[PDB]
């Protein structure tokens, strides 16, 4: 019943600071620009210990499936090869993307009928807004 308030479908209402968050992660121009223009869905789904989220929009269709804690191999929309963790934490998925040395930390909050998802690379935030949809 964990992320029972997680699942469902959700679309992308807003976005602040994305370009940056993706410049700082490496994220080179004209995926930038085709992958910023892009207003994904979300969708999540429980069955049993296992999460999957699928993003599907026109830029990539993506989709993870895990277990909270465990690690697994992602691909990501701009093709990192990343080692990816996500825990639940006082009711907040939080995703750990590690590559090259680096690190990215992906939160995903509900608040009020909103999704929240705030991704941080180093200093730079970006927020992204989804709604049921
Ligand atoms: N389908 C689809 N299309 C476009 C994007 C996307 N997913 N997902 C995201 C993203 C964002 C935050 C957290 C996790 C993933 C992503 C990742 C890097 C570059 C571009 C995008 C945009």
């Amino acid at each position: 019943h964990m992320c029972d308030a997680f699942v469902g479908t959700w679309k992308l209402v807003s976005s602040e600071n994305f370009d940056d968050y993706m410049k700082e992660v490496g994220v080179g121009f004209a995926t930038r620009k085709v992958a910023g223009m892009a207003k994904p869905n979300m969708i999540i789904s429980v069955n049993g210990d296992v999460i999957t989220i699928k993003s599907e929009s026109t830029f990539k269709n993506t989709e993870i499936s895990f277990i909270l804690g465990q690690e697994f191999d992602e691909v990501t929309a701009d093709d990192r090869k990343v080692k990816s963790t996500i825990t639940l934490d006082g009711g907040v998925l939080v995703h750990v993307q590690k590559w090259d040395g680096k690190s990215t930390t992906i939160k995903r909050k509900r608040e009020d009928d909103k999704l929240v998802v705030e991704c941080v690379m180093k200093g730079v935030t970006s927020t992204r807004v989804y709604e049921r949809a």
